[PDB]
């Protein structure tokens, strides 16, 4: 991880919505453990910009730097700090699926992370970072699949909410809450700070 020029693209305020963010809705292992689809070059540093061939052509990305070097740069990388410390936690926030806080990235998005915002939001906010099927599709078509509502109960769908022990709040705005099906998703599990909410 190396910071351009000094840039050092990182939020700290974005840190409180983050877990609140869709990735909430998404127990995808991309905010758990494994590496967002489309990481930000802000840890990586070496060769994958984007990973996706548009934003990461620099080496000749198109299948050997992509399968190779690519994943294995990031992956020789040490993980002694743990993937969390990487764009794990600030998944949301580095991915920016929309629905989220808008005023996040108009006032300290921008301004803060500055320079990797502006390329996100051509990439993931704009057409969406798709990795090689190597290593990261696998996961996380392995995770998404299971992990859409698995938070606590997937059968249910958490629908059903985990309120009956009076939890009050367990860590995405409250409970075991917010189903990833049903109508109105925003049911409980909604963010308190969440723009574009809706479908």
């Amino acid at each position: 991880a190396g910071p351009q020029g000094g840039f050092g693209a990182t939020g700290g305020a974005s840190a409180g919505l983050i877990s609140r963010v869709a990735n909430a809705l998404a127990n995808t292992s991309t905010l758990r453990t494994v590496l967002r689809t489309g990481v930000s070059q802000q840890i990586a540093s070496s060769v994958v910009q984007r990973a996706a061939q548009s934003l990461a052509s620099t080496l000749g990305v198109d299948g050997n730097n992509l399968a190779r070097f690519a994943v294995q740069a990031v992956s020789r990388l040490p993980a002694g700090s743990d993937t969390s410390a990487y764009a794990q936690a600030f998944s949301s926030a580095l991915f920016n699926a929309g629905v989220l806080n808008a005023s996040n990235i108009d006032t300290l998005g921008s301004r803060v992370l500055s320079a990797l915002l502006n390329g996100v939001s051509s990439a993931a906010q704009g057409l969406g970072i798709n990795v090689d099927s190597g290593s990261v599709q696998s996961d996380i078509s392995s995770s998404s699949s299971f992990l859409s509502t698995s938070s606590s109960s997937a059968s249910y769908s958490q629908a059903s909410a985990s309120s009956t022990s009076g939890a009050g709040y367990t860590g995405p705005s409250g409970p075991s809450t917010g189903p990833s099906g049903y109508p109105g998703p925003l049911g409980g599990g909604a963010p308190f700070g969440q723009s574009g909410f809706g479908g």
